[PDB]
């Protein structure tokens, strides 16, 4: 529909989705019961700072095309998307506990617990998201997990584009 989350405003574009609460294992066995959007979407994701197109299947980032302001704000939107996408190696980045006991956690669901775990940061996400060989597309480039640009590889599916 039209809905906020990690500071963007989502907006579908194409397709449509399904819930199903499903538990899911991160990288530390925790289990987490989170709402499984089932079915395949393409968002637009606007920020103050950030814009991009997303492609998603049942947690799986197809295609993310960011532009913004700068690298830190690049890596906000990218963050938010990975999260928002509930893939599989991006719950399994999670290598800590992620605590829902404390005082300040009760109001987070958990798909906005993951979010903010990996907005402290996002390092592990990047580094176990994975890499590819990129086609040459101009005024695009690669981005690599330490946020440096590439026009040789890139993470799975991530395109920078010029504001
Ligand atoms: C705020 C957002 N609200 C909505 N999210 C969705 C939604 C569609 N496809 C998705 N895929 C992944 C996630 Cl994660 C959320 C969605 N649709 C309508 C909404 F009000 C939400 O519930 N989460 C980010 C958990």
């Amino acid at each position: 529909s039209s809905f906020s989350f990690g500071g963007f405003t989502f907006k579908r574009t194409s397709g449509s989705s399904i819930k199903r609460e499903e538990e899911v294992l991160t990288g530390n066995l925790q289990t987490l019961k989170i709402r499984v959007h089932e079915g395949y979407e393409e968002f637009t994701m606007v920020g103050k700072r950030a814009t991009a197109i997303l492609r998603k299947a049942t947690r799986r980032l197809v295609q993310l095309i960011v532009s913004g302001k700068d690298e830190q704000s690049i890596a906000e939107a990218i963050i938010v998307a990975m999260v928002f996408s509930q893939e599989d190696c991006m719950i399994k980045a999670v290598r800590g506990d992620l605590n829902f006991v404390n005082r300040a956690n009760q109001r987070l669901n958990p798909m906005h617990q993951l979010l903010r775990h990996f907005q402290k940061d996002a390092k592990v996400l990047f580094q176990n998201w994975g890499i590819e060989h990129i086609d040459n597309v101009m005024g695009m480039v690669g981005v690599l997990p330490d946020m440096t640009p590439s026009t040789e590889m890139s993470m799975r599916g991530i395109r920078v584009s010029k504001m």
